[PDB]
């Protein structure tokens, strides 16, 4: 029956972005990545098998995949080749993601508003937003 995250299943497009490069730029990524992966118009596939939950982020820059069980704690190579401990929860319906690195940490939100799926990306004082829209 219907579940934790059936609101945000589906394969997903950007349509908008916002403050990437400032964003990328705080998290410690260098010139070439910055400027490559924002040029990128990933696809974000979100599905749920039982209570895994797999993100693949597709461009011509990078593909990625996350899977994932809410709370748990697991390792994430990023699209900028970061080795992060990421833990993903669900709080109040927005998919609140954390990575640890470094002694370093950036926060990725995601959430459904009407018929968008808005990804909001901070870094320490920088915030990034970017906006899906159903393929
Ligand atoms: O927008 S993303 O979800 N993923 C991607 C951004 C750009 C190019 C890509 N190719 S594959 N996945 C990509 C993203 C990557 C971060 Cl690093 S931070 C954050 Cl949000």
């Amino acid at each position: 029956g219907s579940h934790m995250c059936d609101a945000f299943v589906g394969t997903w497009k950007l349509v908008s972005s916002e403050n990437f490069d400032d964003y990328m730029k705080e998290v410690g990524v260098g010139f070439a990545t910055r400027k490559v992966a924002g040029m990128a118009k990933p696809n974000m596939i979100i599905s749920v098998n039982g209570d895994v939950i797999t993100i693949k982020s597709e461009s011509t820059f990078k593909n990625t995949e996350i899977s994932f069980i809410l709370g748990q704690e697991f390792d994430e190579v990023t699209a900028d080749d970061r080795k992060v401990k990421s833990t993903i929860t669900l709080d109040g319906g927005v998919l609140v993601h954390v990575q640890k690195w470094d002694g370093k940490s950036t926060t990725i939100k995601r959430k459904r508003e009407d018929d968008k799926l808005v990804v909001e990306c901070v870094m320490k004082g920088v915030t990034s937003t970017r906006v899906y829209e159903r393929a």
